[PDB]
């Protein structure tokens, strides 16, 4: 492959995207959840990961990883 | 920077880790540890970021998430 899906976790409710080498910043939650809904739909075996900066809370980690479930992307 | 660290849940107890552009497959627990801690004492802003396959169970990408917590990662 090229360069999978990655979601950044920024801060508090600031998220990053890299897509297959495009990277998008200063995205909200829903539409985050938007991006990765459809770059899923598109792609059936994009790989998806999830990493957070050292600012920010692990129990956050773990909400932006629930959100990614709740819109069926793992 | 060049490329972050990168932990790979293949499926049950195997792990890939991606290091600065350097890939290792067929890794255990107890190995990605030692390389995940290995890379972090050596460099304090090193992104860390967690991705699973679709074959594999949501619960087990929170344990991953959860050992690197353990060691310190994040």
């Amino acid at each position: 492959g090229s360069v999978p899906v990655i979601l950044e976790v920024a801060g508090i409710g600031k998220y990053a995207i890299s897509i297959g080498g495009e990277r998008q910043e200063g995205l909200t939650e829903e539409m985050v959840t938007q991006l990765s809904r459809q770059e899923f739909d598109k792609d059936n075996n994009t790989l998806f990961l999830v990493g957070g900066a050292k600012e920010v809370p692990y129990e956050e980690v773990i909400k932006a990883l629930n959100l990614l479930h709740l819109a069926g992307i793992k």
